[PDB]
């Protein structure tokens, strides 16, 4: 698993991420899609990994990352499948552009 003082600021960043001070724009990826709902039954075949923020977390507590990199790239995958599903314009795409900007500039 990554170090110590690297698993300190992905536990901050997911935290971040997921924190009530982004409730607006954050909602859509908080925990797994809901495919039932809307109407997307093919989703876990499409995506090519499906993810959300609280799995992410989850997965860092498990200590699954082997380092910042590889936990970064979570964090992409769910913004991937949001625009992969979700048109440039709509309001789920422009909330997952939202709350990857947060990520962007945490992570700088």
């Amino acid at each position: 698993a990554m170090g110590a003082a690297e698993l300190r600021f992905c536990n901050q960043t997911i935290k971040e991420l997921m924190s009530k001070k982004h409730y607006n724009y954050n909602f859509p990826f908080l925990a797994p899609v809901d495919t039932v709902a809307l109407n997307i039954p093919n989703y876990n075949e499409i995506v090519k990994q499906p993810m959300d923020l609280g799995t992410i977390q989850s997965k860092l507590a498990n200590n699954e990352y082997e380092n910042a990199d590889d936990f970064e790239k979570d964090v992409r995958l769910v913004f991937k499948n949001c625009y992969l599903f979700n048109p440039e314009g709509t309001d789920v795409n422009m909330m997952g552009h939202r709350l990857e900007a947060v990520f962007d500039k945490k992570w700088a």
